[PDB]
């Protein structure tokens, strides 16, 4: 349609086309362009980013002479003058950090935040020394143990760290532990969080809260047969019962809190210190959780702030303030839960480091927030609520995906001098050695879909990749937190080189590391700057893959409505399996007595081991192993593009930690894989 619309869309950073996952160009419709535009909101710029050790030109506009003052983060001052319409160079050898430049003419001043960044993200010494490391990538909620309350928690993480470290592992990788909704416990996707600044309180180990043990009331309640029976049903279930587990924990912790609240000691001081230091961000998280709890008491279907009375939808309204003043103790309780979660996760980090693990804990940062959570309640202007983030139609998801997450407006991120991005990294790089960036292509572009539409109606919107990658490297170095990018799906060629030279580690998924005729890449040909995995939480387990269970189940759940396309996927899987089997034999991961014809073979321990040896033998500096594959599990934990159709984020591991680490087979497998890492 019109050129007005086309130019406008282009000026807004909306791509008029893109290369799809099959390599074919696709065009964006005028309707999409219109709907997405509707969704979006002087002498020097407000922010400038530079790489350290390079020249730093600053262009000045206007006219006449300007005086300038640059104050570094540590407080060093530099002065000069420059003519409007000219450029000047910043003082040489500025240190990396966050600096302030101010230009003045007559009375009025203009400020530029000046960011000086290293080129590469952080790497631990072990990796710099060219060691090949391994770790366990787990979904925390899936872990079973003798002590947990029916969901894997921070106590399980702590116990597991020791078992991984004793066997030569260097890290435990986690799903996102962002705050979800204790008032709607069944909204359990870690990737639709309330806020990416705070933590999921369901992971609190209540056994480790002293005040739980000191409460007479709590212990009388814990001792009830009813309580013990509810607990045993929750623990025995093969699927996490989020409602029961949350009620158990909230009930217990509320009684613990009544005890803690009367303390006048170091513990109380530490909690208050913590609260004072974290400031408004923490306060508003707690206020959100207290309000949400009250609202679901009035009506359980009140899922987030858009379903609340208008008076509570505006975070700044006088009755929100009144609610907070009248429910000071409820707000206090939710502050306390963030303190406990924080403290317990910190204890896990400390233990990982006591065990000399080069990475220790590997956190995950989700690519967005839920529309009706605390983050959007607090800073509505930042998010484009009339669009949703997803992914375009692709090979294994031909309908595409709509994740329902309102995207950050890229112009507001830069207009705030990257503050929201910076704070996100500071929150998520604490108490860990590596951070996974979910859907790392987001640094360059996100698939925005008009609200309420199917994914095929979306388009790619531009983000300022060069600035974001520099800032990421800077924050990585300052936290000594390495960065691993999930660069999977429909990936723009432009970003691949930039991620590499920024020192971001790629994911190499065994299933996909083959060419156009299913010849699999040799283990020695895996790039060093990557993590090799057999699979992820978004993909079938080894057994599921082999059995084509993902395709069969996907079909049943509505993911593959085109039979011809589906038939193609089955055919390609059988070809892939054969190519994989050939490679396992070719590079010495299977004995000669193992079968050579994939169609006549089922998943066996020999094959299971062979597949994991193949990636253990690779040149990838990191290896991520799933416990589900040590246990030979068939069922997936998550099916992308489903919400209600499958019990996502619920499938428990089939054995406790205690039982898995006493199993001869598991112990032999991990010893073998660890020896292959140290030989490669
Ligand atoms: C699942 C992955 O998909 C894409 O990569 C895939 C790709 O699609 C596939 O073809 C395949 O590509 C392969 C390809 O097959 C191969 O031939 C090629 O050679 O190589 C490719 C790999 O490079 O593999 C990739 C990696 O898995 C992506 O590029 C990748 O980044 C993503 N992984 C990560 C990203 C997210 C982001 O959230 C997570 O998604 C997860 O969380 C989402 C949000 O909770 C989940 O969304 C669900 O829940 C939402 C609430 C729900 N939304 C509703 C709810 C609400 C309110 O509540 C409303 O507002 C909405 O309007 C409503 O519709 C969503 O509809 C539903 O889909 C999602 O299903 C789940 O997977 C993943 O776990 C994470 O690891």
């Amino acid at each position: 349609e019109s050129k007005r619309l086309d130019n406008a869309a282009l000026a807004a950073g909306i791509s008029p086309n893109y290369i799809n996952a099959h390599g074919k160009p696709q065009s964006i419709s005028a309707e999409t362009k219109r709907r997405l535009l509707d969704a979006m909101h002087t002498p020097v710029p407000n922010v400038m980013v530079y790489t350290s050790g390079k020249k730093m030109p600053m262009v000045v506009e206007g006219s006449g002479e300007y005086s300038w003052l640059l104050t570094t983060e540590e407080g060093t001052q530099y002065k000069g003058h420059v003519t409007g319409g000219k450029a000047f160079n910043l003082p040489t050898k500025l240190p990396e950090g966050y600096h302030t430049l101010t230009l003045t003419q007559d009375d009025q001043r203009a400020h530029c935040r000046v960011i000086v960044a290293p080129k590469r993200c952080y790497e631990p010494q072990a990796l710099l020394n060219k060691q090949k490391l391994w770790g366990a990538c787990v979904q925390l909620y899936t872990l079973r143990s003798e002590k947990n309350w029916g969901i894997g928690d921070f106590g399980d993480l702590k116990a597991m760290l020791v078992d991984v470290a004793k066997r030569g592992g260097s890290f435990i990788g986690l799903n996102p532990i962002h705050a979800l909704y204790p008032a709607n416990p069944e909204s359990a996707s870690p990737y639709s969080p309330s806020s990416r600044r705070w933590l999921n309180v369901i992971y609190i180990d209540v056994n480790a809260v002293e005040d739980f043990h000191l409460s007479e009331e709590a212990q009388a309640w814990w001792q009830l047969p009813t309580t013990q029976q509810t607990l045993q049903q929750a623990r025995d279930a093969d699927w996490v019962d989020y409602s029961t587990v949350t009620a158990l924990k909230m009930t217990a912790l509320r009684m613990a809190w009544k005890g803690f609240a009367q303390r006048d000691d170091e513990q109380m001081a530490a909690f208050r210190q913590f609260v004072a230091e974290q400031g408004d961000s923490l306060f508003w998280q707690a206020a959100f959780d207290a309000l949400h709890a009250q609202q679901v008491k009035e009506d359980e279907m009140r899922w987030g702030w858009p379903a609340w009375p208008e008076m509570y939808q505006n975070v700044d309204s006088p009755e929100v303030r009144q609610f907070c003043e009248e429910h000071r103790d409820d707000v206090d309780f939710y502050l306390w839960l963030q303190w406990l979660a924080y403290s317990q996760f910190a204890a896990c980090w400390e233990i990982s480091q006591g065990y000399e693990m080069p990475i220790g804990l590997y956190r995950d940062l989700a690519v967005g927030v839920a529309e009706g959570g605390a983050e959007t309640w607090c800073d509505r202007e930042l998010y484009c609520l009339k669009a949703s983030v997803g992914a375009p139609p692709d090979i294994l998801g031909p309908l595409g995906q709509n994740w329902g997450l309102p995207p950050m407006d890229p112009h507001i991120i830069t207009a705030r001098a990257y503050e929201p991005f910076i704070e996100l990294l500071r929150a998520n790089m604490q108490n860990c050695g590596a951070l996974r960036i979910d859907h790392v292509m987001s640094m360059l572009r996100l698939w925005w879909i008009p609200y309420g539409e199917t994914a095929d109606q979306g388009a790619y919107v531009h983000y300022p990749v060069d600035d974001l990658l520099s800032i990421l490297a800077l924050e990585s170095k300052r936290h000594r937190c390495m960065v691993i990018g999930e660069d999977l799906g429909t990936v723009p060629v432009e970003i691949v080189g930039k991620l590499r030279s920024s020192g971001v580690y790629s994911y190499k998924v065994l299933y996909f590391e083959n060419d156009h005729e299913k010849t699999f890449r040799a283990p020695k040909a895996y790039p060093e700057q990557s993590m090799a995995v057999a699979a992820t939480h978004d993909l079938p387990t080894l057994r599921g893959y082999w059995e084509c269970g993902d395709l069969t189940l996907g079909k049943t759940l509505g993911l593959y409505p085109d039979e011809v396309v589906l038939r193609g996927l089955y055919q390609d899987r059988e070809l892939a399996k054969q190519g994989l089997l050939d490679a396992l034999h070719k590079y010495g991961c299977l004995p000669k007595r193992a079968g050579h014809k994939a169609s006549l073979m089922s998943m066996t321990p020999t094959l299971n081991r062979g597949l994991q040896r193949y990636i253990a033998d690779s040149n990838s500096a990191l290896l991520g192993l799933q416990p589900e594959d040590w246990l030979d599990m068939a069922e997936p934990v998550n099916i992308p593009g489903t919400s209600y159709q499958y019990k996502n984020w619920r499938r428990k591991l089939s054995a406790t930690l205690e039982s898995m680490f006493a199993d001869d087979g598991v112990n032999k497998l991990l010893k073998d894989l660890d020896r292959r890492r140290r030989s490669a």
